[PDB]
């Protein structure tokens, strides 16, 4: 209620069916835990390593298959001045497993309906974190190494100030445009 | 209510079943109590040793299987004025095993979505002292033997106010920023 | 109500199921009542010896189990002025055994969500004086005893004061800060 | 009412289910009433001379076994100014014994959490008399015995008035803080 | 309501069942009236020959042994202004004997939780005479004759009125305070 | 109404159930006429004979035994300006005999509690007449004939108002103080 925000089989919006019920089968637990490989591991100019979503939808794909999971409304989507955020469940062979908060920016009205989306794909990269998937993300020594040998710091010109900000950029990705 | 702040098969949203039930199986009891490893355990710059989360996951992974765990709300998000906090329960192999309420705290309103999945790792965190995992962490002579041969302690300059506080790192990490 | 605080398959959460019913099979006996190692058992700087509360759930494990044992609330946790308590009972193998009234001090506003755990803890530490664990902690024989063998008493600066107090202390820990 | 207090399968709480029913069987019957040894018996400095209430845990545990006995609550918590009181009942291998009640002294707000346990203990104390144990501790003639061969009388100097007060005290053990 | 004072399988709080149903087995009436023995049986300075409640509970526990007997309240706990009562009723094997109102006296507030057990005691005390247990401290035979060998009449100063009173004490017992 | 006093399987409390149903066997009636030994038979100072209630309870245990018979309450203690009543039954092998209404006189407020147990055995007392027990002391013969061998009458100083009464005492017994 303190946000500064309004509202905009198996009944999976309230239902706890299956959670933490059974484990899965092998080949599944092996392939959830492949360790990811560098190149495709993005970074944020201010510092921070993620991996896309669509990375994380190949690797349920995979692991799963198509069909065999899937994302669940937990909560009316809630609108705040300046972002958007939904609960979202993960549902992987008719069970679930676990609910996240999923957040997006926006910055304008006609993007709301743009963002509604995103906030949903934030959400399965928190739930994934569940299944182990993209763990070394979270790991300092992972991200530290990742720093200081896949990436560097460069000074950029933010464009809309026109200021010098010291920024990370992979060694062989380019600028793009938050900045120059 | 003192609190200044405002709510934001099985019923696992108030169910007890199959608390302190039945034990697990031999394996599990073994690879729960696994010794932690030195390298992977952090510290605050204040002299607070901890584990990541992304590691209490792992284990649980590793010990239970993706699937076979679990974590559910068990009552509304509260959110004070400068934290937000929720009540988890941990859910093993269709048994309840614990309930805790984890924190998180967040500085400006767009982070409030942002803090209120972070207090679930640290409800995950707790509960797991349930479960005997990364007990050393609160052993007091785990705690000063890891301090006394894994860490130093030197000054640093908080650059918010330009001051020189004496903080305590790892032998091999760096100083990372509320500090230089 | 004369507290100067306010509220914050079997219901465990008001069932009595199990009471005193029957006792446990004979290595839980024998475990139960493992004599206290000397070495990890700590004290208050003004002479009131303890044991970690870790210890109690490593022994806890040890007796019954991961996944055997479990805590449940009895009550509305009720946070006083300058405390908060709650009352938790112990639920052993399907069976309960005692409920306790934990507390915690806490001494500021965003320390009731860090404190409300404690008292959890606390209230375990209670229970399982039903258990026989840790008797020799209440034992005057061995108190005395181990003070004068295995502690020492020594003056220390009180830094918000700058007194002098006489305190207690193991022969090998050092000094920690409430004090110097 | 006139006490100057407010209120802080079977169910216990208000069932009678048991009481005097069958007596226990033979070796319960012989450990039950087992003679309390001398050395273990303390003495207030008033004069008054009582067993240690851990003592009596550990007794009903090699009686009836862990998880064979327990206390239940059987009324409110009535908390007078100067102290709180409740009311206990002790169930022994599903069959309820006693009924008693529990006393114990508060000198502080912040104690009722810690007092409130205190009691439960006298309760058991107390309850312990219907069977037996401990018996010897309420026999004048015991009493006067252990007084004149076990116990000597001292003068102390009181430290919160600097008065000189002749109180009671074992042969081996050493003046604790009401006094000096 | 004359009375200057206050209320504080089988429902045995108000169920008659099985009183005066069967008589008991042989051993148990022949140990039921056990002739007592005499070094045990105190008195009052006033003149008026007792024994000692716990020696009740012995006999007790060595007729129907433990666990074969009990107490049960018969109504609410009336407290007077300089007393407390309560009636209660004798259990032994499953069957109902007696009823009797147990009375205490307490000279301060503090004071009742502490007495409201002792008339507990008293009722028990009263309601053995239905069992014939202690029958000769009732005959006036056995009064006379003890009071005139085993007990002697001397003057002793009470304290609080520095008066000189003729009180009887056993001749190897010592004078207690209420007195000198 | 005009007393000038105030209320203070088979429900026993109203149920008449075997009253005067069949007899009993053989060995019971030849008990319960035991003739009555002289020895134990006091009498009052003011000339009335009559034996003590402990040998009416010993009488009725050596016939039903122990277990065998009991009293119940039959309607509402009445207190009286100076004196207590109550209404009890005899019940024997499951068989009610018959009700009476027994008194006790008391002199102060203290004193009900004490008494009101005290009329209860005047009505045992009183209800063993339809036993045939004690049926001696209300023969006119037996009273005078007693009197006249096994009594004497002698004046004695009655120590309140400093009067010299003729009073009735037994031969070997000696004056005891409502007198000298």
């Amino acid at each position: 209620s303190k946000l500064g925000g309004t509202p905009l089989d198996i009944d999976w919006y309230t239902s706890w069916y299956g959670l933490g019920m059974k484990p899965f089968e092998a080949k599944v637990q092996k392939d959830l835990i492949e360790p990811l490989d560098p190149k495709d591991i993005e970074i944020k100019p201010d510092g921070l390593i993620y991996l896309p979503e669509i990375k994380y939808r190949r690797i349920l794909n995979k692991a799963f298959g198509a069909g065999g999971w899937g994302l669940v409304p937990r909560s009316q989507t809630i609108v705040t001045s300046k972002l958007v955020t939904r609960e979202y469940g993960l549902i992987c062979h008719g069970q679930l497993i676990s609910v996240a908060r999923g957040e997006q920016d926006y910055f304008n009205e006609a993007g709301i309906p743009t963002a509604t989306e995103g906030c949903k794909s934030n959400a399965l990269m928190r739930c994934c974190k569940d299944l182990g998937v993209g763990s070394e993300l979270w790991d300092p020594v992972f991200i530290k190494k990742f720093k200081v040998d896949h990436c560097t710091e460069k000074f950029v010109e933010h464009v809309t100030t026109k200021r010098k900000k010291k920024i990370w950029l992979r060694k062989d990705r380019q600028v793009e445009y938050p900045y120059k």
